[PDB]
């Protein structure tokens, strides 16, 4: 039994395009990856995704869905990452570069998955038909997955 801290992930999805940033420093950094951060205190999940979109992005959204939960454990690190996937293809403003994060859309046909996390590969597909999902991967380091689950779910 380990015990887990909540993160939060916020993937931009247009029709046509997907809206990524390239994390500047801290934890992954140097791979594409969506918005987010570690849930606060008193803050709803949603609400911490919709506060670290605007930190992260600078876009501010009504509302969020979710779309999936992936579980992250690192050899070492006794902590796991309990991180809530969400969703939005509604967006009202223009995304500015953060301390964190500069953000670039990409084409759906060019999905930059070298330069995302590894289990991105094989999640991402499922969010981009719209199939909820409930994942877990155990990372040795950054690059090297030594286990992992990955099952559609019908609600998150
Ligand atoms: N796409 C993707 N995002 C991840 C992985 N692991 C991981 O912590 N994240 C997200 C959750 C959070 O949005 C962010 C980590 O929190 P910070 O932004 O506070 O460093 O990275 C991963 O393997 N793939
Ligand atoms: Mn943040
Ligand atoms: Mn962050
Ligand atoms: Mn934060």
């Amino acid at each position: 039994m380990k015990a887990s801290r909540l993160y939060t992930l916020v993937l931009v999805l247009q029709p046509q395009r997907v809206l990524l940033g390239m994390k500047k420093r801290g934890f992954g950094a140097g791979r594409w990856n969506g918005f987010g951060g570690k849930v606060q205190e008193g803050e709803t999940i949603e609400d911490g995704a919709r506060r670290e979109l605007q930190e992260e992005s600078g876009l501010t959204v009504d509302a969020l869905h979710k779309v999936g939960q992936i579980v992250f454990e690192f050899v070492g690190e006794p902590e796991l990452m309990d991180v809530h996937v969400f969703c939005t293809d509604s967006i009202q403003g223009t995304p500015v570069e953060s301390d964190e994060m500069r953000p670039c859309w990409f084409q759906l046909d060019q999905i930059p998955f070298k330069d995302m996390w590894p289990d991105d590969s094989y999640w991402f597909p499922l969010l981009l038909q719209k199939k909820k999902f409930h994942g877990y991967f155990k990372f040795q380091g950054q690059d090297t997955i030594l286990d992992y689950t990955l099952r559609e779910v019908d609600t998150v």
